[PDB]
Parts: C-alpha cells; structure tokens; sequence
C-alpha cells in the first residue's frame, strides 16, 4: 500500500545499460565493468517504495549500500550501487531537481587520502559567499566521485570531504 | 561464466506487462492481481543461468515454483510463475519451436478433479496412432490450463492428467 504506483514505472536493461524510470526518477546504471549507478535524474522527490515487481536484481541487497535511500522511493537493486558509497540519507534532497552523476564540480578536486574525514552530511562545493572550495578528500570512495547537481550548485557525496577547509563555514544539508 | 550471454539480452517493464527476451527466448509476463506467466515463445533451448542482473523481481523465489526451469536458462523471477503449477522439469524440450501458453488444445477439455492422477512426464494431447484425448483431469492446478504448442501438436502440462488412458498409449516426453 505504501508502494508507488506501478502504472507509471518503466524498467529496462538491453546488454550493457538499464533504465529504471518514473514520472520523476530516471536511474540509469550501467555494467563496467560490474553493474553500477550511472546517473540519475530526480525532479519530483516522493515517499513512495519502489515495487520489487519493477525492480531488477533484488537479490542480497543491503539498504545500507542503496545510492539513492529506499525511504526515497530508491529502487532496492544492486543496479542502485556505487563501490566506496553508500546510501544518501542526508543529501541535497530540499531540491526540486536533481541531477546524480560521477565527476568532479568545476574548480574542485577530490583526493583518497585515509588521513581524512568520515562521512558526513552532504556539503556544497560553494560557499555562502559564493566561493568555489578547490580542494577535496575521501577515504574509502572511488572516482570519479559522486555529485549532486542543483540549481544552487554542485553538492558532494558524503565519503567526500574538504581538505584544510573548515566544515563550519560550508553549506550543509539538514535532511535525512 | 556459467550464464548466458548478457549482449542481446533485453527485459522490460511498464506497468502490467513485462517481458524477459533474449535471441531464442521471449517471455511475457501479465499483472492479474499477482504476476504471473502470460505466454513464452523459444525457438533454440539453452543451459545457460539467466543473469540476475537482467531479471525482474529475484527476491524471495524457490526454484520449485519456477515454470521454466533453471537449468533451462529460465529467469529467477517471480514474473516466471503460476499458480497452481510448479517446474516443468519432463516437459517436451527436445522440439525447437515451443510456445507455452494457458488455454485448452482443440479438442480437450480440463476439469479440477483432486481425484486424479500425479505430477509425471509431460503427455501429448493425440495418440501415436493420431487420436484426440479429450478428457484430462488436474487436481491442484488452475484455468487456464498450462499447454504446450509444438510443431507435432499439443502437449499438457505436468500436473494435468488424464482419466480415461492405459498410460501405454500416450506419447510421453523423456527428457529434464
């Protein structure tokens, strides 16, 4: 009952990408060469939770490991996956739209760096002045790191951290 | 590995109707207030597994339940059931062209009867000398009945039996 509406969902794999898809959700993942999230485009945020019908590869899942959060209507697939990320509770998810992608925000750079911080609420790749943070860390995340893209900016993914930048200043999500 | 090529596989979704295809196999799937098996169309059988990664709704599934079997490169997928029916292990699998569908062949007709016969080796619906049997028997399985449409004419499912047969005359698939 607290599903969404099937009527609407479209879901599709053809050799090498798949789609799930809504009114408002794109998900694309792709196989590189394991099954991963691409990107994904989220204009209408909902409550909803994706039906298992709908859904491929629901197998063995933890939702800890789900990229887009199974509270936010996140389809609980391993194609909801990214290696060195987990799930994004508290992310930019105040905004209309949303775009997830893997890259860089322009000016910025992330580095591996263990001597860094733990995840924590997502942060804003500027400041409430409006200037850009060239300098990035993450411990255990990938690259190309994982982003948000608003109208207000580019928004990192929580394993991502500043680098001699004080947390304080930053702009952070207060969403869960 | 040990699944099938994963190339030219494509499966889809949108809203009551689903379809698991790939070169030789085209499987669809209905919403009617459960999902379940619609019609299936296989032109080259195959050992290959199904990747899971291609495959709609994997959680929670015996294979017990599955209509085309495992090792005959059929899905892991709850769209991949019907009720009243469990693995078509003895089915006719030895023509090249099968067609699975749930209706009566011709010139039979099925009747719920919890006094009938077991689950044994798939029948043909006409003698070797040629003649139609028109009475068969099931007692667990539901309507429509599972058939299968070959090239040499019309075979039953497992769990439907007829009443009025030495056993001796019918045609009986002998592979699994």
């Amino acid at each position: 009952s607290l599903e969404c509406d099937p009527a609407v969902i479209g879901t599709a794999v053809k050799g090498k990408e798949a789609v799930h898809s809504d009114l408002g959700y794109w998900i694309e993942s792709e196989k590189n060469d394991t099954w991963r999230l691409k990107r994904a485009h989220l204009i209408e945020m909902k409550t909803c939770e994706w039906p298992k019908s709908h859904t491929l590869w629901t197998d063995g899942i933890e939702e800890s490991d789900l990229i887009i959060p199974k509270s936010l209507a996140g389809p609980l697939s391993h194609h909801n996956t990214r290696e060195g990320y987990r799930t994004q509770m508290k992310g930019p998810w105040h905004s209309e739209e949303l775009e997830i992608r893997f890259e860089e925000c322009p000016g910025t750079k992330v580095h591996v760096e263990e001597t860094c911080g733990t995840r924590g609420p997502s942060l804003r790749s500027t400041t409430a002045s409006g200037r850009v943070i060239e300098e990035w860390c993450c411990r255990e995340c990938t690259m190309p790191p994982l982003s948000f893209r608003a109208k207000d900016g580019c928004w990192y993914g929580m394993e991502i951290r500043p680098r001699k930048e004080p947390e304080s200043n930053l702009v952070r999500s207060m969403v869960t």
